[PDB]
């Protein structure tokens, strides 16, 4: 019944802070390992005398550049994520006290509200999904270079890309997660209003 149903929304939103915070932390530990990776591919690149790894390393270097500024479009979202979830919050204990009575505004502005967080999460998904890809790649690139022996400086590099690709499947894990509660968020708030 609708007691059971407003714990359980209660809870499901508890759960669903928690896990935006571990996504916007993860998402600063991403930041401070790509910025530390690309440190060690710059100086890689700059000493790099064969044509083909210098080649290669470039590329690795111009699309990690590119990912500092995905990951902040990445942190970007999860915080505006964070004011809708304040929203949310105040919007729901006033909806816990007035319920239905008034006109919909309120009713309205929460599912909205819920609506624009599936959006955001969304977004934000595709856009870790587009990072772990050509982190992915960069591995493939660097195994070209890695035939023979030595290459011990390109084996530290790939170690560190392989610890990337780690931490950006994790996050991809938390985003799935965190869309799945949005979407039991709504179901669960869906059948509050139902039971009326
Ligand atoms: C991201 C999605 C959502 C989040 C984070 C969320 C969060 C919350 C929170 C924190 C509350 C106050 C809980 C409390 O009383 O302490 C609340 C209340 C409520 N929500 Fe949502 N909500 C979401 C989506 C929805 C949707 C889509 C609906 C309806 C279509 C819904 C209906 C309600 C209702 C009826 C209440 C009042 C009952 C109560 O306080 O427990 N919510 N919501
Ligand atoms: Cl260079
Ligand atoms: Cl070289
Ligand atoms: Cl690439
Ligand atoms: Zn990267
Ligand atoms: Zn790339």
């Amino acid at each position: 019944g609708s007691p059971e149903l407003r714990q359980e929304h209660q809870q499901l939103a508890q759960e669903f802070q928690q896990l935006l915070q571990e996504i916007q932390q993860l998402g600063r530990e991403l930041l401070k390992g790509e910025l530390q990776g690309i440190k060690q591919l710059r100086e890689a690149s700059e000493k790099a005398r064969n044509p083909e790894k210098k080649s290669v390393l470039q590329k690795i270097l111009e699309d990690e550049e590119k990912h500092i500024e995905l990951l902040e479009t990445l942190q970007q979202t999860g915080q505006e994520a964070q004011q809708l979830l304040q929203e949310l919050q105040q919007t729901g204990q006033e909806l816990w006290q007035l319920g239905g009575s008034g006109g919909p505004e309120l009713r309205q502005k929460h599912q909205q509200l819920a609506q624009k967080i599936q959006q955001l999460l969304q977004k934000h998904q595709q856009l870790g999904a587009k990072i772990l890809e050509d982190e992915e790649k960069h591995i493939e690139l660097l195994e070209t270079i890695l035939g023979g022996s030595g290459g011990d400086e390109l084996r530290e590099l790939l170690k560190g890309e392989l610890q990337g690709i780690k931490q950006y499947r994790e996050l991809q894990q938390l985003g799935q997660k965190a869309q799945q509660l949005v979407q039991k968020l709504q179901q669960t708030g869906q059948k509050l209003w139902q039971l009326g």
